[PDB]
């Protein structure tokens, strides 16, 4: 689809088992979830944004459903206030912004 | 322009006389520049990020031209890493998001 963006870009997610809803985001080179159940191991990682550095755990190979899309990826998991899809992920389903 | 996601999507803006380049940001629901001198009067408000929370200036009417594309709207000031373009004036630019 497109997305104006007269909204924030929302879409729903399947990861784990579970349904989630994340923001698309182009700025961000990376995709952050607030913390969830992953199935595997972790490796500590921290990442900066607007206010200062959290840290999350990466997991690599994880599978994500993005609407009806697929997509294997590094995730990282942390104390995000909202489900960050950011370009790791967008590449793998292909979305472009358009001006 | 069509811009694909295997980079950070960054363009060159201008806005006060300076020319600056930005982070093309769906995330954002508004516009942060870095500390750059910029005329008029404003009021502080605080926007929250990954990590926390900035105090930001907030000046209203300020025009930007992005990529060549004119605008007008508010832009907050502040000790941000990148300078972010979000969706108050990616809405004026007419971007889109496509997959
Ligand atoms: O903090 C944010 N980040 C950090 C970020 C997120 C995920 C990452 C994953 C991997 C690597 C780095 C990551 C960085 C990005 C902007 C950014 C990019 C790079 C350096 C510094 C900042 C993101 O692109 C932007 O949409 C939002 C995401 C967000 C949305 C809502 C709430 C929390 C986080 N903001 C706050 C942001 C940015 C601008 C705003 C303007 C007005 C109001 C609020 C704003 C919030």
């Amino acid at each position: 689809p497109q997305v104006t963006l007269w909204q924030r870009p929302l879409v729903t997610i399947k990861i784990g088992g579970q349904l989630k809803e994340a923001l698309l985001d182009t700025g961000a080179d990376d995709t952050v979830l607030e913390e969830m159940s992953l199935p595997g191991r972790w490796k500590p990682k921290m990442i900066g944004g607007i206010g200062g550095f959290i840290k999350v755990r990466q997991y690599d190979q994880i599978l994500i459903e993005i609407c009806g899309h697929k997509a294997i990826g590094t995730v990282l998991v942390g104390p995000t206030p909202v489900n960050i899809i950011g370009r790791n992920l967008l590449t793998q389903i292909g979305a472009t912004l358009n001006f």
